[PDB]
């Protein structure tokens, strides 16, 4: 009954294409781009060695039932849509929390609650504990204890009120162990050899499962695993260990998933700054079924995915030009709702059948990523899929000159919802423009074109302000301060360039673009609070639009300086030898 989308396309590479995986990625950039991912071969002699013994490797398995795997099922938006108007009806408004790195399933909560009883029925049987652990979280951490604190909060005056009448008060596993269970499920599932059935039949039976309340079916996996932590899959060189020299090469390959962070193209190179979470890469282990829901990476960009070894890991791919309106479709279900909770349509994980997403003009592509194959997802290219069996992935995220620009875009979206940055845009650019040389043309030139707009942006922002009455204006080194200290008051934003602060509070802050939220007070006695004085402009500027120009003429001894200025090659070096 389901449907294959189209293919997304493959490169299969020669020996010097693989050279540089970033250049290479920028060569197919044009194409790929427009499938929202792609497939790449490796030439077959590749095959770095696991770095991994297994049979002793422990993670914890995570749970999901493909039954409730959807969260924008009909129901729970009509209790979220129904709850937020309560709410606004109280004067309050509703705010999901975050339980355990991840939104607060009310719905699932409520329902669970009320089938034992009620609020105070779990309370003085003191089941809550019972109650988060149905709900997929994990002991002992004290879950239970919290879910009461925000039940009561929440959904207990909700209880009341849907209850009869009432509402006064009060208000206001080791991966060889593993391995065995998962060749062990699918051979019982389907009844042949794991290997013998074919990708088809587990594409079809999986979205089947999914919209199908006619049976359950529970699956492990594993994941918010890291190459710190667990160690990386490939070989590499920190002090860990003597690395034999059969595997020196591939510890020092540019497609060793732990070196692309560094490369000279990679904007997370030479900063000597912050961790970014990505400069590292994760770890999914893998069954059969086992799903990732869409979804598009912190920050948009990109990322690349290998699979060690094991079965085939099933993909979808959409354009980043599709983006906005693959949102749309999915806005469609609670139109009412996903006003008042903007960010609600990205916390809520969804796997919508690509067939849906077809037939409302939304491109889907796909492919079947086998044991060896690497997968890169572009800028905004929404993302999601299932394994066909038993494997072992690793994968990290990155960005590129053609990314800087995106990435501006979306903390402007990130600003426009309410979301919290995992870093500061403009403090990259300033701390890329600060060591100009042994920095990549490509990037000082894009840089140079995206800085001048913040110049620009900035200074009317800078300029807007004192309209407004401040006069006094301080200045601080935002990047030494905590990011949650430097958020804007409500954006939620990490400031770098310039914010604003009141005596209202020692410490409470808001960026340019809401100066009127700080506090009541009037405009009257400040304080701007900013980084450069605008003597940036003509320094920061120039050190970039040296390197830049640089370039710009030489291409216009000289095969020396190239040398000494770290160009690039491929083409014009060509020529000369
Ligand atoms: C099944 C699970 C281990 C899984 C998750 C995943 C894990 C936990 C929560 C959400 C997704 N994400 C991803 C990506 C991506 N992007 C690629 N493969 N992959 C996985 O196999
Ligand atoms: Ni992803
Ligand atoms: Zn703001
Ligand atoms: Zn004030």
């Amino acid at each position: 009954e389901f449907v294959p989308p189209p293919e997304c396309p493959v490169f299969e590479p020669s020996w010097e294409e693989f050279t540089d995986p970033l250049s290479f990625i920028g060569r197919i950039r044009p194409l790929a781009e427009k499938t929202g991912i792609c497939k790449i071969r490796p030439p077959k002699d590749w095959q770095p060695p696991f770095a991994c013994e297994v049979k002793s490797f422990r993670f914890t398995p995570r749970v999901q039932r493909l039954n409730e795997l959807e969260a924008m099922t009909r129901v729970r938006l009509d209790f979220l849509d129904q709850l937020a108007k309560f709410w606004e009806l109280q004067g309050s408004t509703l705010k999901i929390p975050v339980v355990e790195r991840k939104i607060l399933d009310l719905y699932a909560l409520s329902k669970i609650v009320a089938s034992k009883g009620g609020f105070e029925m779990v309370t003085k049987e003191k089941k809550w504990s019972k109650v988060g652990s149905r709900l997929g979280y994990l002991p002992g951490k004290g879950t239970g204890s919290l879910l009461k604190s925000h039940y009561e909060r929440i959904l207990y005056p909700y209880e009341l009120f849907q209850s009869g009448v009432s509402l006064m008060g009060v208000q206001m596993y080791t991966l060889q162990s593993f391995g065995e269970m998962a060749d062990n499920f699918k051979s019982d599932y389907f009844n042949m050899p794991v290997h013998m059935v074919p990708t088809e039949l587990v594409e079809k039976e999986f979205w089947r499962l999914v919209s199908s309340i006619e049976e359950d079916v529970i699956v492990e996996y594993g994941a918010d695993i890291s190459s710190k932590d667990f160690g990386s899959g490939f070989p590499v060189k920190d002090g860990r260990r003597k690395i034999l020299p059969e595997e020196e090469e591939y510890a020092l390959s540019g497609w060793n998933l732990n070196n692309m962070p560094v490369l000279e193209q990679s904007v997370l190179a030479h900063i000597n700054v912050d961790i970014s979470g990505m400069k590292v890469p994760w770890l999914y282990v893998g069954m059969c079924f086992s799903s990732f829901c869409w979804h598009i990476e912190d920050h948009w960009s990109y990322s690349i995915n290998y699979l060690h070894w094991g079965e085939p890991k099933t993909w979808y791919g959409v354009p980043s030009h599709a983006a906005e309106q693959l949102e749309e479709v999915m806005r469609e279900l609670a139109p009412e709702l996903f006003e008042s909770q903007p960010d609600l349509l990205h916390q809520l994980v969804t796997i919508m059948n690509p067939n849906v997403l077809m037939e409302h003009g939304v491109p889907v592509y796909r492919t079947n990523q086998c044991a060896g194959e690497f997968v890169v997802t572009f800028p905004r290219a929404y993302h999601s899929g299932f394994n066909q069996g038993y494997n072992f992935a690793e994968a990290v995220n990155f960005c590129t000159a053609d990314w800087l620009p995106i990435g501006r875009q979306c903390v402007n979206h990130y600003r426009r919802l309410r979301r919290h940055c995992v870093f500061s845009h403009e403090e990259l650019i300033f701390k890329m423009a600060a060591d100009p040389e042994c920095l990549d043309v490509g990037l000082a030139a894009m840089v140079c074109k995206e800085l001048t707009l913040m110049t620009e942006e900035e200074t009317r922002l800078r300029e807007s302000v004192v309209q407004m009455g401040v006069l006094m204006s301080e200045e601080e080194v935002f990047e030494l301060v905590p990011d949650d200290e430097r958020q804007c008051s409500a954006c939620r934003t990490t400031c770098f360039l310039s914010a604003l602060t009141c005596s209202c509070n020692p410490e409470r802050l808001v960026c340019l673009y809401h100066p009127t939220d700080l506090c009541p007070c009037p405009m009257q006695k400040k304080c701007l609070r900013y980084r450069y004085p605008l003597e940036d402009l003509p320094s920061l500027l120039y050190g970039v639009k040296v390197r830049a120009q640089s370039y710009d003429t030489w291409v216009s001894v000289m095969l020396e300086d190239a040398e000494d200025r770290k160009y690039p090659e491929n083409d014009l070096f060509r020529k000369l030898r």
